């Protein structure tokens, strides 16, 4: 199976086919407060029916600490409560003190009831945004063709993956000290 992040850019998957291909999906809820991803709810319905494990992500656009809290509350309310975890996707310097904004976003998710929150940080932004200082459950970093130079529990390694039932797809692999069971809650022995 693959660990795939998905959004409206993935169109209309053949979920019965994608089922046998998927370990875990992370689907996009929003890009900032004012763009709601229009396929998210449909994707979640399809994955629940098929018992495809999923978490949720939001692309962050916050310009201050208090604005980060609003954006996080939008993410939580628009996202499905059966999400296995919730990811802040921080790639653009939308306010100077990105560590403060990011931590406020994360903290609002926890206050709202989120149990597991992750940080996806853009390439080259790990040190810029003070990711080492962020308090959250896991980190996720892209680097194509090569292992990231920074620690991460999830590594996005290909933006041009091809997965049966989905087509062109962002592919991820575990890369840290968390197992797949840590994410899905499954267990086998």
């Amino acid at each position: 199976g693959y660990i795939v992040d998905m959004s409206k850019w993935n169109g209309s998957p053949d979920w019965d086919t994608a089922k046998g291909q998927l370990d875990l999906v992370i689907a996009r809820v929003q890009d900032g407060s004012n763009y709601v991803d229009p396929v998210y709810k449909d994707y979640v319905a399809a994955m629940k029916a098929r018992n495809i494990p999923f978490g949720s992500y939001a692309f962050c656009r916050f310009v201050s600490v208090e604005d980060a809290k609003v954006e996080a509350r939008d993410f939580w309310n628009r996202g499905d409560k059966d999400s296995l975890f919730w990811v802040a996707d921080v790639e653009v310097t939308t306010m100077s003190d990105m560590r403060a904004g990011t931590q406020a976003f994360i903290d609002e998710l926890y206050r709202l009831g989120a149990k597991k929150v992750g940080l996806y940080v853009g390439h080259h932004k790990y040190e810029e945004f003070g990711a080492a200082q962020i308090k959250c459950d896991f980190t996720w970093i892209p680097r194509y063709g090569a292992k990231p130079a920074y620690p991460c529990d999830l590594w996005q390694y290909d933006e041009y993956g091809q997965v049966p039932g989905i087509g062109k797809c962002d592919l991820n692999r575990l890369n840290g000290d968390k197992s797949l069971d840590w994410f899905t809650g499954k267990g086998e022995e």
